[PDB]
């Protein structure tokens, strides 16, 4: 059981050590398309690249590249698209990916400004009456409603394909209170937020995979997917204590590099799963 293993690593202060074992054990696959010089401007960080095997393609014949990975968890029957925070020049690409993959939800785990720098372009409208047109991808985006709570905001958006005049409702789940440094003290607000995304039906097999992002799409984004998958595996298995969080993280790293950036994020993920398991048992 991981609750016991938590006290072990904690009392022995071994988090840096576990985390390094995971670093060394993690898959390494080619990322050739990401490093093409034509794609340099489409990447927020030169050291964070999708693997060729798991990358999302845009359907535009011109240049199909976006910094986005499909994570398929076969036993949990859960998929996720992890992506970087959009750049000023890739906001149209982001929404074209959301349109093509038939996603129902976008989960955002960062503020647009953190530590006095832009972590992300402002890629959605701030006012009902000021909609956004992405000329490069022929899409229109409208704010329908916005529900601001203490720890997170939920927004209702209409995405319209100007080419075919089809429209879809997108839910934007924005966690607003992840601290600039370190991790939340308690995982309660994060778990609440994750249960709210689940309730929406954004994580359901009826729809395309949820799109999850922070700045790089590996740290906070990793914690989100890891917690959701582990909790779902605990519902599904005859013995819930058979779920090894290190095994699940390693399976997820076959699909995108660097998921969980720090030993703090690893500790927080254990804590989120352990606490979440109480609300599930
Ligand atoms: C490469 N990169 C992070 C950027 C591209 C375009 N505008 C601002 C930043």
């Amino acid at each position: 059981e991981m609750e016991k293993e938590f006290e072990q690593i904690d009392k022995s202060g071994s988090w840096a050590a576990i985390y390094q074992d995971i670093r060394h054990e993690a898959s390494d696959f080619p990322s050739r398309v990401a490093k093409l010089p034509k794609n340099k401007n489409r990447n927020r960080y030169r050291d964070v690249s999708p693997f060729d095997h798991s990358r999302i393609k845009l359907h535009q014949e011109d240049n199909d590249y976006i910094n986005a990975s499909l994570i398929k968890m076969e036993e949990a029957q859960r998929s996720y698209i992890l992506t970087q925070g959009p750049l000023p020049n890739t906001v149209g690409h982001f929404w074209e990916m959301v349109w093509e993959q038939k996603s129902r939800g976008v989960v955002m785990l960062n503020r647009v400004m953190e530590k006095g720098s832009l972590k992300c372009a402002q890629y959605w409208p701030q006012k009902e009456e000021k909609e956004m047109i992405f000329e490069d991808t022929n899409l229109k985006l409208t704010l329908i409603s916005e529900d601001i709570k203490s720890y997170y905001t939920v927004r209702q958006l209409e995405l319209e394909n100007l080419t075919t005049q089809e429209t879809r409702e997108i839910l934007h789940f924005h966690y607003t209170t992840w601290p600039d440094f370190g991790v939340p003290e308690s995982p309660a607000s994060f778990l609440n937020f994750l249960f709210k995304v689940r309730e929406s039906g954004s994580l359901s097999p009826e729809h395309g995979p949820v799109v999850v992002h922070c700045s790089a799409g590996i740290g906070r984004s990793g914690t989100f997917c890891l917690a959701d998958t582990c909790l779902l595996l605990m519902d599904k298995r005859k013995d819930p204590s058979s779920v090894d969080i290190k095994k699940v993280l390693l399976e997820m790293r076959k699909f995108r590099m660097g998921l969980i950036q720090t030993a703090d994020q690893l500790r927080f993920s254990y804590l989120a799963v352990i606490e979440g398991a109480k609300f599930i048992m």
